[PDB]
């Protein structure tokens, strides 16, 4: 065919998408006609979505909320890893707890939804492996010791599983947004680096990720998508 | 705003449009709705897209292009410089000549295009150059001193044009594809035969769909806030540092 | 002024300097001229080197082991650290814990030194924080997503520390050896790399000719992890 | 296993450029090394300290004989330095062919021909140091530089095609990409300052040392931070 290939409708799963650029995600791939599911840490999803209680650094809840999404639509075949905190802090002034929470959940708790979900992905010959990295995983941002590190080794891990995967139709990949609005930021001076000069929109995001999840990505592997209106470009 | 945003019919331009992966490109274009024209060196447009006679090596034939595509649906938004060609050879073995045809056609034939097409970009706020560089610009397929300089100074000129434009809302990326099956008999592919699936992690060489895949998004209303970006479409061929 | 400038004697800390690539960086180092310490885990440094008992994972550990060598040859002034471990296994066959004591000694481990180290450099002016990282950090060697995980998280984590502290002259690189001799089909030089390369890099880094080089990746692989 | 500094070996050396600016601290830091250096130059005569040869980088026949003569005097090069280079900015928007082809022909083209022309006897000796001298524009983009960061970044997609093909004959090729060197802009650079010619001297010197033989293809950014990114 020349034009978009057909469409299937996968089964989604958001980690953190109750909210911010997780919803917008989930709302997107939902419009998209995929079979949508998102994890919340007890307050519950919005209305139209279908929620689970997951907290993602506990390995236990992970392979729970797993076991109800699959046993609503179906075991997981695209995962968007979108859940995430900040502790930022000066280096000398960031404790080993502030360090290691945002290990925990940022580099971490994506690992044990990746490896969770990575049991049917095999069996079935089909996984799309979506993390939410950020500009600061290859720029890093000042006072980000904890999360520039969570962030760059969302690359690292995603290239070790596809180099290992690719060849049973497996693949993880990285969106790495910039300054995303969902304004302390702006004030401090952000936007001198971004040569949109703008932030972005979870929709934008979401944008990103939709393609990632779609039939128009089978050959991505790897990939590091920055939607950062240029500020992330270096090496 | 929650689902896809509205479609808006781009004027689009493909060099080298009339077979290979320009073709897909032009294709997948049109069928997403935009006003697609190509570029040909006799054979003319194919399907029922509009075509211009363009030899990117040829600056005047490149402003002359522009110019009849501006009269048929505006000027160009969407710029896909496709056109490039491979003149391999060792480093003690590659003479000047097929140096700089290489750099000739796929760098600075890329530069001509995304110079041309930069005026009116400015003018209406909105401009997509989107650049077709290959996983050899990063990844340096041996044999390919020429090729591999030409496709990496692709990264390089997005990221300078981005910088400066992105504020105006023009922005420049690059789509990087790994091996990519352009056959047009069943005859197997010589480079499988000489092991390219041994880098290839996918262990499948990629379609010219997908790469024009990763062009409809870059054209789309999904992509205003990328800008300097290398898309790989290799399977994770290229994947390193 | 033309030539090599002046040397300076440095303090330097190599965190698992007692075997492998950590012990020739430290002799490499000491040869130099620098003021050479090593941590080791009870095994013990060679009698010609200073050597302090520390593991990475330990907080307290690390912050005895710096208070150690400021006491015996000034605080740090380059810190190398090398301490890491790898537990390979297939996505689907890694467990949280093969995970996380990957993580916590390869990355938390290194965090917990170059933290306690920039009590005194950013103080002092002068910091050369060099994290010993691998070319499965952006290569992505398979079976590792912890062991890449973490020599990725060394590049974002050197990143962010380099652009709050270069303005301080403390700066943060990472040295990505590829397979060193302690596959080939992926090693464009079609060889293995040796501890002492690796140490060379290392010496550069640590020496008056890198004052200018922030959150860089140095690989050290023979081109194996060539890409992006 | 020796474990200090390698034994030092001395090298035949051509820096491109070595005139004035930066090619010249790299020369003269080569030569304090130990190694025999020539610089290539224009008409204005080379330093009185070097061995100086006519050559200009777009002349692939004034290319092949300052090899000659380089040869003749202490050997064929061992150790190859791409640092002649000009810059020609100007917007995308003003940016004409002419200006964009100049800047081409000699950082990108005229890199290629001294590489191209200094390959054989590396292949033949198995030994090779081809040392291109990039910058950070090439993968961070500078603007007003569509020419300039086009042929710094070509640098890399060379010397890492050279590398993959050449690195098992022992001749590697790298990139070092300086920042602003003093031969607003300190916004982006984390270390507030600017580097000096002796800085990125001092990278090159490394890249040609005999601690850097296992090292191919790689960019070594001599820029305080400025170039980080992806
Ligand atoms: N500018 C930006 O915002 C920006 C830029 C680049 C990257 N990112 C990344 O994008 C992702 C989301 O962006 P955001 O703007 O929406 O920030 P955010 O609002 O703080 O996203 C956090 C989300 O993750 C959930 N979460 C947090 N810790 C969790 C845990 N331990 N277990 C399970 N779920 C947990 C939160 O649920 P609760 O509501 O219950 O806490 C929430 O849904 C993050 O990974 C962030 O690093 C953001
Ligand atoms: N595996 C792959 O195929 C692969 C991988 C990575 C990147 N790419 C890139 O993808 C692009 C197209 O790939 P392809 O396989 O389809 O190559 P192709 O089949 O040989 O066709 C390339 C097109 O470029 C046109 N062209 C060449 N030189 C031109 C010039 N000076 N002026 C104008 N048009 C010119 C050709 O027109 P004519 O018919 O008149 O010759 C042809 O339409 C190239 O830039 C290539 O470098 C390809
Ligand atoms: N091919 C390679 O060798 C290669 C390639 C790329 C990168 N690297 C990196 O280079 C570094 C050293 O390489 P190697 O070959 O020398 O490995 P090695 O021979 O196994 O030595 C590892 C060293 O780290 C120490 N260590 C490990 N865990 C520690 C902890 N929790 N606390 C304190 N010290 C700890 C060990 O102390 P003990 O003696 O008590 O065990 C030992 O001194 C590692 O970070 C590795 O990832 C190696
Ligand atoms: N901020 C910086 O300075 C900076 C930053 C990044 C990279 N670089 C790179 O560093 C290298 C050194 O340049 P520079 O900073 O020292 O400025 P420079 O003073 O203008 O040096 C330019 C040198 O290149 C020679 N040259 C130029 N075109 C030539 C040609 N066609 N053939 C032969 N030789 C030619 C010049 O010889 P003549 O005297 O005859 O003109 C001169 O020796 C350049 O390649 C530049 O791109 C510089």
């Amino acid at each position: 065919t020349a034009g978009r290939p057909a469409f299937v409708s996968r089964s989604v799963l958001v980690t953190g998408g109750n909210r911010g650029i997780g919803l917008a995600i989930a709302r997107r791939l939902a419009a998209d006609g995929h079979k949508v599911a998102v994890t919340h840490r007890g307050s519950g999803a919005p209305d139209d979505l279908f929620g689970v209680q997951c907290d993602v650094t506990d390995s236990a809840a992970v392979d729970r909320a797993f076991k109800e999404v699959e046993e609503h639509q179906g075991p997981v075949e695209v995962l968007v890893a979108n859940a995430g905190i900040s502790k930022d802090a000066f280096l000398m002034r960031m404790t080993e707890e502030r360090f290691e929470e945002v290990i925990n959940t940022n580099l971490t708790g994506a690992f044990r939804c990746a490896q969770r979900a990575s049991r049917t992905m095999q069996r079935k010959r089909f996984g799309r492996i979506i993390f939410i990295g950020s500009v600061s995983g290859m720029w890093g941002i000042g006072n980000q010791a904890n999360y520039a590190a969570a962030k760059a080794g969302l690359i690292g891990m995603a290239r070790s599983i596809s180099r290992e995967l690719a060849k049973a139709g497996v693949t993880a990949n990285v969106v790495a947004p910039g300054y995303i609005d969902t304004d302390e930021r702006i004030q401090a001076g952000a936007l001198d680096f971004i040569p949109a000069k703008r932030v972005g929109t979870a929709e934008e995001v979401a944008g990103a990720v939709s393609f990632l999840a779609s039939e128009d990505a089978s050959y991505i592997a790897g990939a590091v998508i920055p939607v950062d209106g240029g500020m992330g470009m270096g090496h």
